[PDB]
């Protein structure tokens, strides 16, 4: 399996290029298109990396390209925990999907926030609402016979169902789902009591036809709870999750914390 990582939300985590050159990752989610929908001006936020004001993040395309030249998928992650975003209608959702297509994917725009690189897909990290993200996914998906060629991923929290992502996920259009098994004590892995996690993984994987990733914090500093020491992950979680044919690997929040702990490097041989 593969390791998925988020990059973009910590200006101290190094470049996207470096992230991809590390060889640690199969997919990088650029976090985030933090503002969109509802008539909002779409905005990316890449923390201290670059100021998206008048597309000051255009150089990210170098990283995107560096990644793609190494066979690494680079997803635009939309939403996140800080931005102001929500969808007002199906038309709005389609409008946002079209905006994303034109500005980040295979469409055309004179003001592409991350430059001319064509991202591989869109990662739905939707933390409030839920309404119309199905329409958004469907509109993006329309390019999977039109295109090219748009992967869809979602980052639901582990408590099932995820109220923000359930509608989107119900479309069955998502290629990848990294379920966040942290900051959610009811479904986090605990060595002494692994059933909560195992039941959660089972339920998620059973509920959607996607490739599933175990979404985890890359450091204990990256989550209030749910961190799994890499050896526990390797010894206790992976033999179980690997039994799922839908098992895709492990997703890590985030590049910064992963760099700190070398978590991915420790689990890479085992994922």
């Amino acid at each position: 399996g593969g390791i998925v990582v988020y990059w973009g939300q910590n200006g101290g985590e190094g470049t996207l290029t470096s992230t991809c050159e590390s060889g640690l990752y199969q997919i990088v989610n650029i976090a985030f298109l933090s503002q969109f929908g509802g008539g909002r001006r779409p905005q990316i936020n890449l923390a201290g990396h670059c100021d998206p004001a008048n597309n000051g993040c255009r150089t990210v395309s170098d990283g995107i390209r560096a990644c793609q030249r190494r066979g690494i998928k680079v997803m635009l992650s939309i939403g996140g925990g800080a931005g102001s975003y929500s969808l007002s209608s199906v038309q709005d959702a389609r409008s946002v999907a079209d905006y994303i297509w034109n500005n980040f994917l295979g469409g055309r725009s004179s003001s592409r926030p991350l430059g001319d690189a064509v991202l591989d897909g869109v990662d739905f990290d939707i933390e409030h609402g839920g309404a119309y993200y199905d329409a958004l996914a469907r509109r993006l998906s329309e390019h999977n016979r039109g295109g090219k060629k748009v992967f869809l991923s979602a980052a639901p929290q582990c408590p099932f169902p995820d109220q923000s992502l359930n509608k989107a996920l119900s479309t069955g259009l998502f290629d990848y789902v990294w379920v966040q098994f942290y900051n959610n004590p009811q479904c986090e892995f605990n060595s002494g009591n692994p059933s909560n996690f195992r039941n959660s993984w089972n339920k998620w994987t059973s509920s959607f036809n996607a490739k599933f990733y175990v979404g985890l914090p890359a450091s204990p500093e990256a989550a209030g709870s749910g961190y799994v020491p890499p050896q526990q992950l390797i010894n206790q979680v992976l033999p179980f999750v690997k039994r799922s044919p839908k098992y895709g690997g492990v997703m890590l929040w985030d590049r910064f914390n992963d760099l700190k702990t070398k978590y991915s490097s420790k689990i890479k041989p085992s994922v």
